[PDB]
């Protein structure tokens, strides 16, 4: 089997991407944030504290003839950005782009943090990291991909995120029309439960490529590109007037600037992030200070190849017995 679904930016900055997901019978369609950095499929629901729902579409398990309470199961998650959610668990039928999993754990939120409430466009998350990170207790549950994998034509999914435009998540096949040149594959460590890999270096604008190993995670659920302070300083030094602002929480730059591109290495291959992908707009409405899309990972504890990087590529998440990651230009 295969599946193919369009993923759409939630706003004009590409702060996140939402993908429609069918849950239950009859189908209830929710727009979920596909997150290769976590491993829980959780949704706003009829059980969510009423004051914490503000415009989201909810899953109502009592209206699904295929929903079953997973007795005794609870979940609770905290994300790197400080947001969190928790609740109980149902199993139900879940379909993405025509690919159906029966008996998928659907984690129903009883509580969500303010950041989730305040974002009316995201109805929940669909985790695509390794199932070892799933938070359901006392019996850990499998991701949608893990459940689908054996049935797929090939045990892969691909992320093709757009810049200020829709893109695609495919399951079970590689669309050879969706990229240019070849896909370069690189090794993955699953030791921390992430799609963790090592970039071979970087360049700023038309500058020389610096060969250096940068360990990090391919994370569709993180907006920005978080890299070591040395790398980030080298980038922003090429933007007149750019500076790190402790008050704002990262590098800012004059909105009048033209940003240089940023290249990262995948083996001997190179992925070029155009300068405009690194612009996250005014820090507050009407400001002429703009927020940068490349930020320091210092004190995150891990480098993160978030959407800023991934949207410059066609990305293969290869879930073979020994997983790997593939990157192509597009």
């Amino acid at each position: 089997s295969t599946g193919s679904a369009t993923t759409t930016p939630i706003d004009s900055l590409d702060d996140a991407y939402i993908t429609p997901v069918q849950i239950g019978t009859p189908a209830q369609t929710l727009n979920l944030d596909f997150d290769t950095g976590s491993s829980d499929l959780w949704v706003f629901s009829s059980e969510t504290t009423a004051s914490e729902v503000d415009g989201q579409t909810i899953y109502t398990p009592s209206k699904s003839t295929t929903a079953k309470l997973l007795s005794g199961a609870t979940w609770s998650i905290s994300y790197g950005d400080g947001s969190s959610s928790s609740g109980d668990v149902y199993t139900d039928t879940v379909s993405v782009g025509g690919l159906t999993v029966t008996g998928q754990a659907v984690e129903s939120a009883k509580k969500v943090s303010s950041s989730f409430t305040e974002d009316s466009t995201i109805d929940g998350l669909l985790g695509l990291a390794f199932s070892t990170l799933n938070t359901v207790s006392p019996t850990q549950q499998k991701t949608f991909f893990d459940n689908a994998k054996a049935s797929l034509d090939s045990p892969v999914f691909t992320a093709d995120l757009g810049y200020h435009a829709p893109g695609t998540y495919n399951f079970g096949f590689i669309d050879t029309t969706a990229y240019t040149g070849s896909i370069t594959y690189t090794a993955v460590s699953t030791k921390q439960g992430f799609w963790e890999w090592t970039s071979t270096g970087y360049a700023v604008g038309s500058g020389t490529f610096k060969s250096t190993s940068i360990d990090g995670i391919a994370d569709t659920g993180t907006t920005l590109l978080y890299l070591p302070a040395t790398v980030v300083s080298a980038y922003w030094a090429q933007v007149s007037g750019a500076k790190s602002s402790s008050s704002v929480g990262g590098y800012v730059f004059p909105c009048s600037a033209t940003l240089p591109s940023f290249t990262f290495g995948v083996g001997s291959a190179r992925i070029v992030i155009p300068g405009d992908y690194i612009d996250f707009g005014p820090i507050s409405t009407g400001s002429s200070s703009c927020f940068g899309g490349i930020q320091s990972s210092a004190g995150i504890g891990i480098n993160i190849f978030g959407d800023v990087a991934l949207k410059a590529a066609f990305v293969v998440f290869n879930g073979a017995t020994t997983p790997t990651l593939g990157f192509a230009s597009k």
